[PDB]
């Protein structure tokens, strides 16, 4: 299936000419689709250990006319298509490139040479094969043009050959045909004729001349508001698409991703009515790490290229990996990724061509460099926001993370114009550095005030990695890869709850082949929690800027310190989940300007909400300091419910979790129950990595409640290593993955299944814990039945009990037991509360 906007001069059967007193050498090299002329993408573009050398090909013109070195070349399409974009490629380099040293010095190749400058460069289009109907595309120098072809006012200066070539469209006041322009515009033309003069010869020697068009008017795009919305109504998940490090262009198969996963196969897994609140990252993680300029840009376009056509097919909306490691074209700039070799207009292309293309992501970008990455991200939002796209940036913020980000002359003036296609997440990876909830804070804070379009999540299952290993033990001396499999899958519910109640509207999960799936099946985590509580989120919207707003008594400004939330929300543990509610999240602002310029930001956000302005402090005020926190916050938000869970009140729906990370205690929440009966009470009971929804009827006389306490046993398949998996990061000879990742894969794939084939094991998932529910004062025993739950995998094990009820007719107290490993819909029908002079009082401690 064609995309709308294609190469004509290599889809089309095009004729190639040139002028009087000109040869024309090797026509069919011009529109090939080859701008780079690799010859051993079979063995990793690489002769032993050694890249392999950048040597230009392309059809040669040259002037056999004494004296006058200039020539032209002319392509005809055979008939006049709308034309919106030029991608003209000459040899680079006077002489053969060599490969040296780069960034990082001994790691990273860079081509090193002399640059050609062409002159009297200009490119007529027309529906004449003479020109005299002839339009300037690009004028540069002197040249000769047509007759009938007037000279422009405006002339273009000589720019330095590049890798990727020069781009150009068809508004001539846009920056003299340099200016990208507005998805669908476009020139018709049949004829296109590219004059250049060689500084030093009568020879020029064109490597690609690429024509992008539609066959027919009706085929012509245009930008109708956003590709997609991302709000509390619009949630998104982001999976991300690793390359498995292997690609060879002009393979037939799709490009192989991390745990035997494709793009299609990832797409395929998801449920169709989840489909619309989906995206796949394409990543090109290590794929030819370090590659000089040539192997570099070749594999990031085609990896690329190659993923979106795929999901173009499938219909599989995609985000584009941007930059990371600094990894990024701009000055100072790293090659640990060959998102070094981005060519913005490459990146434009790839918008206008596929209609599927809608973000780009960044990540972990400042451990290696600041300004580059920023210099980078800012045209990149420039040219997302252009097309309707989103761009999404993915970090902790150990204090300076936004700040440096906001420091950046281009990156504030991109944010400026083009912040509400921009979102930050946080990214819990360094789970030891207690940063997890000022991040958190910090990213919702920049969205209320109005400079972002939200905020949102990625967990990492690196952060257990970092602090735990068996359940309730520390990290010890296992392998760091064994670790990663050690996570509660419940655990990453808690956290996807904890951003749905503070307003976040992006969910994104790492490792993707444990948390999303392994052979294009999905995993435990993502079938019995992420993909059940995903499908909630999108069916209940999240609080709208207008609701956290309305609810917000205080914002902070400011290097919020980590431990400010110990005996407020609760004590930062790198799981981004809260001891309480009560507080919410917390907006803290950062340095986005001074302490008087976010003011006026939040006031002005507050008016067109309709709703009264939070009072801003610094986070230096008086009232925020350890000892007068608590009293400031507590006369601001009143207690909700008493207990040492987590508990939460929205919407008129009560959510809850045992905020425990990695040790073995109950905690209890107490609920003040809805109904003319005002001291009617639900005591829940919870052991760790649960989580709870409870709805009352409002009538006083039914609940539902929804629990999902979903937990794989690891210990003894990954930690005791059960099947002698080698958890290591060494390859194994003739391997292009390590054996801790192959471990990973092959436990996904062979011993941690939902709905387990013959020969392969069902999760281990089949201890059950108790939750218990204690509902006062009542008149009669209540009913409660299972209106639906998690079924057996293939070994035929429970994953619930029968729920038990026990009613004291003396204390008109009813007890609700029940076991389960995963979730569990419950209806409590029947109750008829009464006076309880006894009941728990909803107040702090004196
Ligand atoms: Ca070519
Ligand atoms: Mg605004
Ligand atoms: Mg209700
Ligand atoms: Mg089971």
């Amino acid at each position: 299936k064609a995309p709308p906007l294609v190469n004509l001069a290599e889809e089309k059967d095009v004729k190639v000419t040139v002028g009087e007193n000109m040869d024309l050498k090797n026509a069919d090299l011009l529109t090939d689709g080859d701008k780079y002329y690799l010859q051993h993408d079979a063995t990793g573009n690489k002769e032993g250990n050694n890249w392999e050398n950048y040597q230009e090909q392309g059809t040669e013109v040259t002037s056999t006319a004494e004296g006058k070195n200039g020539v032209w070349v002319q392509v005809d399409l055979g008939a006049s298509y709308p034309l919106e974009v030029i991608n003209l490629k000459r040899q680079v380099y006077d002489g053969q490139a060599t490969i040296g040293n780069g960034n990082p010095s001994g790691q990273g190749k860079r081509l090193k040479g002399t640059k050609i400058s062409y002159k009297n460069t200009a490119i007529v289009i027309g529906n004449e094969e003479d020109l005299s109907d002839g339009q300037i595309v690009y004028y540069e120098g002197n040249p000769t043009l047509p007759d009938g072809v007037k000279q422009p006012e405006n002339v273009s200066k000589p720019y330095e050959e590049a890798m990727g070539g020069q781009w150009f469209y068809m508004d001539y006041a846009n920056k003299n045909g340099l200016g990208a322009t507005e998805l669908g515009t476009t020139k018709e033309a049949r004829y296109i004729r590219v004059y250049t003069e060689n500084p030093k010869g009568a020879a020029v020697k064109f490597m690609e001349l690429g024509i992008y068009g539609y066959e027919n008017e009706q085929d012509v795009q245009s930008q109708d508001g956003p590709r997609r919305v991302i709000d509390n109504e619009h949630p998104m998940m982001i999976a991300t698409a690793y390359s498995n490090d292997v690609y060879e262009i002009g393979q037939e198969e799709g490009p192989e991703l991390q745990g035997s996963n494709t793009v299609d196969g990832r797409w395929n897994a998801i449920p169709d009515d989840l489909k619309e609140n989906n995206v796949l990252l394409l990543h090109t993680n290590n794929l030819r790490q370090f590659a000089p300029d040539h192997i570099g840009q070749a594999y990031l376009q085609a990896f690329h290229e190659h993923g979106l056509q795929i999901a173009y097919e499938q219909g599989a909306p995609i985000m584009l990996l941007g930059l990371t490691a600094a990894a990024t074209p701009e000055n100072g700039g790293t090659q640990y990724n060959i998102t070094a070799d981005m060519d913005y207009g490459w990146l434009d292309l790839m918008y206008r061509m596929y209609p599927n293309m809608q973000g780009v992501f960044n990540t972990e970008n400042f451990w290696a460099g600041i300004h580059p990455p920023c210099e980078g991200s800012a045209k990149m939002l420039e040219i997302a926001d252009r097309f309707g796209g989103f761009f999404v940036w993915s970090d902790q913020d150990h204090g300076s993370t936004v700040t440096n980000i906001v420091s950046n002359a281009n990156m504030k003036k991109a944010l400026e114009k083009h912040g509400d296609a921009f979102y930050l997440i946080y990214k819990n990876t360094s789970s030891n550095q207690p940063d997890d909830l000022k991040t958190s804070s910090f990213f919702q804070g920049s969205w209320l005030a109005g400079y972002t379009g939200g905020w949102g999540m990625l967990s990492d299952t690196w952060a257990w990695d970092k602090q735990f290993s068996k359940l309730w033990q520390g990290a010890g001396s296992y392998n760091n890869w064994q670790r990663l499999c050690g996570e509660p899958e419940a655990l990453l519910g808690m956290q996807m709850m904890s951003t749905y109640l503070g307003g976040g509207v992006i969910y994104t999960f790492e490792f993707p082949e444990i948390v999303y799936g392994t052979s294009n099946t999905n995993s435990p985590a993502n079938t019995h929690v992420l993909t059940e509580l995903f499908r909630y989120i999108v069916n209940h919207p999240a609080p709208s800027k207008k609701e956290i707003m309305e609810e917000t008594k205080a914002v902070l400004y400011g290097n919020v310190s980590s431990d400010f939330y110990s005996g407020l929300s609760g004590k930062p543990t790198g799981f981004q989940i809260y001891e309480t509610g009560r507080y919410g999240i917390i907006p803290v602002i950062p340095t986005w300007g001074t302490r008087a310029e976010v003011t006026k930001k939040l006031i002005q956000e507050a008016d067109k909400l309709g709703v009264t302005p939070p009072n801003v402090l610094d986070v230096k005020d008086k009232n925020l300091s350890g000892q007068a926190k608590q009293k400031y916050f507590k006369d601001l938000y009143p207690i909700e419910y008493v207990g040492n869970a987590f508990a939460d009140k929205w919407e008129g729906t009560w959510y809850l979790y045992n905020n425990k990370v990695n040790t073995n205690e109950k905690q209890h929440a107490i609920l003040p129950l809805e109904g003319e009966e005002e001291s009617a009470r639900l005591k829940v009971e919870m052991e760790p990595h649960e989580f709870m929804i409870m709805n009352e009827s409002g009538d006083g006389t039914a609940m539902d409640i929804t629990l999902n306490n979903y937990r794989v046993n690891k210990d003894e398949i990954i930690f005791d290593n059960k099947f002698g998996l080698t958890w290591t990061g060494d390859f194994s000879p003739g391997q292009t993955t390590i054996n801790g990742k192959l471990s990973v894969y092959k436990y996904m794939d062979e011993y941690n299944v939902v709905n387990a084939p013959e020969g392969k094991l069902s999760p281990e998932d089949n201890e059950l814990r108790t939750t218990t529910f204690e509902l006062t004062k009542l008149a009669k025993e209540p009913k409660v039945q299972v209106v639906k739950g998690q079924q057996p995998d293939t070994d035929g094990q429970p994953q619930y009990t029968e729920p038990k009820v026990e009613f004291n007719e003396e204390t008109g107290k009813a007890v609700i037991t029940i076991q389960t490993n995963g979730w569990v819909d419950l209806s409590i029908t029947g109750l008829e509360f009464v006076y309880d002079e006894n009941a728990q009082k909803i107040e702090d401690e004196p």
